[PDB]
């Protein structure tokens, strides 16, 4: 009984459809893109060409919604990299000491990830993906949404698709503002923080012995220094490749040519490690850039009136600067928020509004971590009324620089710090007296003077071929 319509067949649409199918009779997923039968790139998800990190916090939610997905990923070549034992990271406060594992992440191409999530989701015969279909309008009115009017791209025919619950997961380019304007709802408050960052990514084939068990490598900007923020990240993926992404805020954007890529990875960042590693490797693709960098949030939950049977989640409600890598886990967290409201209120009046409010709390931590670090860079453009970004930005940056400094050299602080950064624990968890005590205890190890690479990792950057 009861039917749901999901707008957009990306990561959020699939996760929300897996969940919704356990509460409703039928799920229909509408997407305007065409979907490949294998793990390939598609135009509906252009971000798939850049490095994608799946933090533990989101990974554990994906596992719960789609049991077995983690292993199908690992079974297909994805790497499980422990944090911080498997990262070589030059943070704004110096090198992170590689303490034993506290959290983890899954390292794979986004194309493989999306395909593995879709395939596992669509095993449920009651979910149906409707490809190459444009979303024209929401059916019903400002009081209650009753489905969506769509158009088939091939035939051009328009038809209405009924629904007791419509979920918009059309991503960052969501037409939800248009859709609800045609419904007759007021425009929602839009908050954004635009550092003006730009991405540049190339694929590489790793040295043969380094195809497995290689660490995640990152060089971070110093947000405290009044200079454009430049970063560089090297991540293993399936089939013995490395995806390498370099980024830079307004005034420090990486170039588009292959030659300038290696120099930026060498000279454009605060340490040339990533530039040194990619020179052990062979390029496979040319430079791909992207400007989809703005942290933008739509406060749908604060509207004066909200229709029953309508929910917005994923990038359509809150998108982030990708250098922190929270987007997918934020979408996962908001699917569990919808699920929790479904079990509490079923489909009674108030479900859509209660879900929209709960989704706003679900994404808040990822929204704060990104905006409070982007707001400092020179030339940053902002539109916000949030006091945490306007009034208490200086004091919140003072506590955060001391947790970050100590976490590089204190095991307890790091543990609690990476639990928050991977969205495996809430913001309040940093207020545990046991955490602030360790912060006051100070460093237990010296600050590393060189990149903390293992000899056996560096050893596998060469083959030894020309040696009798
Ligand atoms: C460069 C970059 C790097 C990133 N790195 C990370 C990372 O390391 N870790 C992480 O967790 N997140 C990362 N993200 C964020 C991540 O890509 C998104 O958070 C995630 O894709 C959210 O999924 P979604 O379903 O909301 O949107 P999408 O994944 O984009 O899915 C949207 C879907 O809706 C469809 N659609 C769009 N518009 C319409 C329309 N008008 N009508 C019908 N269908 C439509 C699209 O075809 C697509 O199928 C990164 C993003 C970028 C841009
Ligand atoms: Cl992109």
């Amino acid at each position: 009984t009861r039917s749901a319509v999901v707008l957009g067949g990306g990561m959020a649409g699939m996760l929300v459809s897996s969940m919704l199918a356990r509460h409703v009779g039928s799920v229909t997923v509408i997407d305007r893109d065409a979907f490949p039968a294998g793990p390939d790139l598609r135009k509906g998800v252009p971000q798939a060409r850049h490095a994608h990190i799946l933090w533990s916090g989101g990974a554990r939610i994906v596992e719960e919604l789609l049991p077995g997905t983690t292993d199908r990923l690992l079974g297909a070549g994805a790497h499980r990299i422990g944090i911080p034992d498997g990262q070589v990271s030059y943070t704004a406060y110096g090198w992170q000491h590689r303490f034993p594992e506290a959290q983890f992440m899954i390292a794979c191409s986004r194309a493989l990830l999306d395909w593995t999530v879709r395939e596992e989701t669509l095993r449920e015969e009651r979910i149906a993906l409707v490809e190459k279909t444009e979303v024209l309008a929401l059916l019903g009115d400002a009081g209650r949404v009753t489905g969506v009017r769509v158009r088939d791209q091939e035939s051009g025919e328009e038809r209405e698709v009924p629904a007791d619950l419509v979920v918009d997961t059309t991503g960052r380019g969501s037409p939800s503002k248009r859709l609800l304007a045609e419904l007759g709802l007021p425009a929602p408050e839009e908050e954004f923080v635009d550092s003006g960052m730009v991405y540049a990514t190339r694929l590489f084939r790793a040295p043969e012995a380094a195809a497995t068990n290689f660490p995640l490598v990152s060089v971070h900007a110093d947000h405290r220094a009044g200079r454009p923020g430049c970063n560089a990240v090297l991540m293993p993926i399936e089939d013995g490749r490395w995806i390498v992404t370099v980024s830079g805020t307004r005034g420090g954007e990486p170039p588009a040519d292959d030659e300038g890529f290696a120099r930026f990875a060498r000279d454009g960042v605060r340490h040339p490690l990533v530039g040194e590693l990619i020179a052990k490797a062979q390029p496979l693709t040319s430079v791909e850039r992207s400007r989809s960098t703005v942290n933008r949030r739509l406060h749908y939950d604060r509207l004066a009136t909200w229709p029953e049977g309508l929910v917005v989640l994923g990038d359509a409600v809150a998108a982030f600067n990708p250098v922190y890598g929270h987007g997918m886990s934020a979408a996962a967290h908001s699917v569990l928020a919808l699920r929790s409201q479904l079990g509490q209120r079923a489909f009674q009046p108030g479900l859509a509004r209660a879900a929209q409010r709960a989704i706003a709390v679900a994404v808040d931590d990822a929204w704060v971590l990104a905006t409070s670090h982007d707001i400092g860079y020179p030339g940053c453009r902002t539109q916000t009324r949030d006091p945490r970004l306007t009034r208490h930005a200086g004091e919140r940056q003072r506590v955060t620089d001391l947790v970050g400094l100590t976490a590089t050299r204190n095991q307890v602080v790091n543990r609690a710090a990476v639990a928050l950064n991977t969205l495996s624990a809430g913001m309040a968890s940093m207020q545990d007296p046991a955490v602030m005590a360790a912060v006051r205890r100070g460093p237990e190890v010296p600050a590393p003077t060189e990149p903390p690479l293992r000899p056996d990792e560096v050893a596998r950057l060469v083959s030894g071929a020309g040696v009798t």
